[PDB]
């Protein structure tokens, strides 16, 4: 069985761990679905074959409202194609933030349904290991939407990027045993315990400079309830995230344990809203997507040099006579041979959806697309789309974070977000110092954007 005799492409979700995640579209029913792809060549496996299929074939038949549910999987030459249910509320902390209160209730019932999740998963035998906020989504936009679990049973079976732009907000939930190498389905606990005190709080309960800080925090295993807004929150709840924050993971509180934990008992069945909390999440949240925006901005300039010189090679080794002309189904043949080697769009999984951007490019320049092409002209606008819509992307990010609506970001939020970035300190004062010549000691978005080129050798 063939993925793409099957579905088709509506449009790219956007890359998560592992891979692209991709919403499509069965040929024959109709059904939506939420596929991520992974590349081979970009992600190696942890086990055989034999170990990956068994997987799969139980994953397909478990079923949990707090997990998403798996249909179908397909592998070829390349890639693998994992095809889930999609969900369309987004993920949880982009919601939280744009409420007007949040209480402990409203946290509880978040944590209930996440430890249900993992209940479930546990007793299956399968440990998700990477647990963070991204990967709880809403199952709808609806107001009382089911948090869904994405990406267990993955880490088992891929070893992770070392890559810095899939590296970002991995170190604050880490549980300590996963990095010296033994490690349970008690990592998960760990990992929903950092997540609470972040839903309470609003900051991290290990945090740093950078990520190796980050990890050295996590290593030692210290933490405090002394800022304050802990003030505000129940003792129940402290002691719930004590039990789940404990180091010797034989000693942790159970996923199933917590689930009868006084605090899970008395606010999921007179509270005050935590308004420091959602201020403090906003901050983490805003901070978090800009660097990740910043790196991905980066990683898409590079792809641009990557490809436009190879797509421009490849069409003038196709130019036989060499006067720059093309036809339209010379141009889908030599982009099939560029996305054929590239593991960048995921999009561009068969032929059809080839055909279909190829005359997007066309009909953006103005070209007929019936006769034949100044093929450069194309490679220009195929790439300046990308560029663009990269830039764009990495504005509505900078605008996000900018909350006063400044038009600035300032030295010490640059340290914040280079710092959540990897990008080594002194490396980005100097870049900020060929651009900020006048010490305002900020940057206008133009400006972050050059910061930026900068730091990828431009
Ligand atoms: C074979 C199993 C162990 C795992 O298989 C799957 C299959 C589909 C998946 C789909 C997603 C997924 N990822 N995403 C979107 C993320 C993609 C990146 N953006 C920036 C943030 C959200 C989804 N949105 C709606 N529904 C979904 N199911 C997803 C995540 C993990 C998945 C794992």
């Amino acid at each position: 069985a063939i993925f793409s005799d099957r579905y088709k492409g509506q449009r790219v979700l956007g890359k998560g761990s592992f891979g692209e995640v991709i919403l499509c579209k069965d040929k024959i029913t109709g059904q939506e679905c939420a596929v991520k792809v992974i590349s081979k060549r970009q992600v190696k496996q942890k086990t055989d074959k034999e170990s990956l299929l068994r997987e799969v074939q139980l994953l397909k038949q478990l079923d949990h409202p707090n997990i998403m549910k798996l249909y179908e999987f397909f592998e070829d030459k390349g890639y693998f194609y994992l095809v889930g249910e999609v969900y369309t509320g987004g993920e949880l902390f982009d919601e939280i933030i744009s409420r007007k209160r949040f209480s402990e209730v409203d946290a509880a019932r978040i944590i209930r349904q996440v430890l249900s999740g993992i209940t479930y998963m546990h007793k299956n035998k399968i440990v998700h290991r990477d647990l963070k906020p991204e990967n709880l989504l809403l199952e709808s936009k609806s107001k009382d939407a089911n948090i869904r679990i994405i990406d267990f049973g993955l880490s088992t079976h891929f070893e992770a990027s070392k890559k810095m732009k899939d590296k970002i907000g991995t170190a604050y939930y880490i549980a300590p045993e996963v990095l010296h190498g033994t490690y349970d389905e008690k990592c998960d606990v760990w990992s929903t315990g950092v997540i609470l005190y972040i839903l309470l709080s609003g900051c991290p309960p290990f945090n740093g400079a950078n990520e190796y800080d980050i990890l050295k925090k996590v290593e030692k295993g210290k933490y405090t309830f002394e800022l304050p807004q802990w003030k505000k929150v129940s003792e129940s709840a402290k002691d719930l995230i004590r039990k789940m924050l404990t180091y010797v993971p034989s000693m942790r509180i159970s996923a199933r344990d917590a689930l009868d934990h006084e605090w899970i008992q008395t606010y999921t069945k007179d509270v005050p809203s935590l308004d420091n909390a959602i201020l403090n999440i906003r901050q983490f949240q805003g901070t978090q997507k800009l660097a990740q925006a910043a790196l991905l901005y980066m990683g898409s300039k590079l792809t641009s040099q990557d490809e436009t010189k190879e797509l421009t090679a490849i069409f003038h080794k196709m130019d036989k006579n060499g006067d720059g002309q093309l036809d339209r189904a010379e141009l889908i043949e030599g982009y099939k041979e560029l996305m054929r080697m590239k593991g960048q769009d995921a999009s561009m999984l068969d032929a059809s959806a080839v055909e279909h951007e190829v005359d997007q490019v066309l009909d953006a320049v103005d070209f007929d697309k019936n006769g034949y092409i100044e093929y450069s002209e194309f490679v220009t606008v195929a790439m300046d789309r990308k560029t663009l819509l990269s830039r764009e992307r990495l504005e509505r990010a900078f605008r996000m974070f900018d909350s006063d609506n400044s038009g600035k970001i300032s030295s010490t939020e640059l340290a914040t977000i280079f710092g959540v970035s990897d990008v080594d300190s002194e490396t980005w004062k100097s870049v900020l110092s060929e651009v900020d010549k006048n010490n305002d000691g900020e940057v206008d978005f133009d400006e972050f954007q050059q910061m930026l080129l900068k730091l990828c050798g431009n």
